[PDB]
């Protein structure tokens, strides 16, 4: 069990969802580096583990459920057997992260992203330890109706840089955004 990271995608207005699906327009570079930071394992025969409540696993869309090439694991204290598509179910964050340490996974995760939500963000994000929170910053105000929880600077860091990162505004269908990096550790 490699390192423990949040990835989330945020506008101006701290906002990341609208009715079940994203407040903006589909950028699909967006979703490339998502897919692309969230899938390469940087040790070989390993694989990323992506944790996510079950509002978060009903949002993508069927098809690419659950997610590939990543081990997929749904949160919730309602569900008995994970959703069709999941891989493994769990009842909070210190049950799933404890699955890493059982010996079936034990070998076969490196790295493990939280994809969200919310509630789900808040808990990791204050867990004990070092974390680092890849944040998408999307410049502009979208209507949102579930947020992403404040990040305390005092505890966390933003890098200058980070390899496999562009440091440069993009801009997809007239929608500019960032990439950005906070590390954390205590
Ligand atoms: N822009 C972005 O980066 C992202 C946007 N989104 C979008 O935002 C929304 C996702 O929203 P959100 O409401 O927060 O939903 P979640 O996806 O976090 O769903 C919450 C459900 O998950 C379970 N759960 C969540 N956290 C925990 C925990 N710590 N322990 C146990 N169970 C937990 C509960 O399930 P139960 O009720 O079964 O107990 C709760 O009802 C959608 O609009 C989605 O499309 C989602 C992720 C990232
Ligand atoms: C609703 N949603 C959650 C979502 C969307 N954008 C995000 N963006 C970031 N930066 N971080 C997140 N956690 C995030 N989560 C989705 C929706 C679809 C797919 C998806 O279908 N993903 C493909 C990428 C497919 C594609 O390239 O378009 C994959 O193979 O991971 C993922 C997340």
């Amino acid at each position: 069990v490699g390192s423990l990271n949040c990835i989330v995608a945020v506008s101006q207005n701290m906002g990341i969802g609208k009715n079940g699906d994203l407040p903006w327009p589909p950028l699909r570079n967006e979703f490339r580096y998502f897919q692309r930071m969230t899938t390469t394992s940087s040790v070989e025969g390993k694989q990323n583990l992506v944790i996510m409540g079950k509002k978060t696993w009903f949002s993508i869309p069927e098809k690419n459920r659950p997610l590939k090439g990543r081990i997929n694991l749904v949160l919730s204290r309602e569900l008995k057997e994970p959703p069709q598509g999941a891989h493994f179910l769990s009842r909070s964050l210190d049950d799933a992260l404890k699955l890493t340490e059982q010996p079936e996974l034990a070998n076969k995760v490196d790295m493990v992203w939280i994809v969200g939500g919310s509630s789900v963000y808040k808990e990791a994000m204050n867990h004990p330890g070092h974390l680092k929170l890849f944040v998408t910053r999307i410049m502009q105000d979208f209507e949102s109706d579930t947020f992403f929880p404040e990040i305390d600077l005092e505890k966390y860091k933003l890098l200058p840089e980070y390899p496999g990162v562009l440091s440069d505004v993009q801009e997809e269908k007239g929608i500019k955004y960032k990439f950005e990096v906070y590390e954390k550790n205590d």
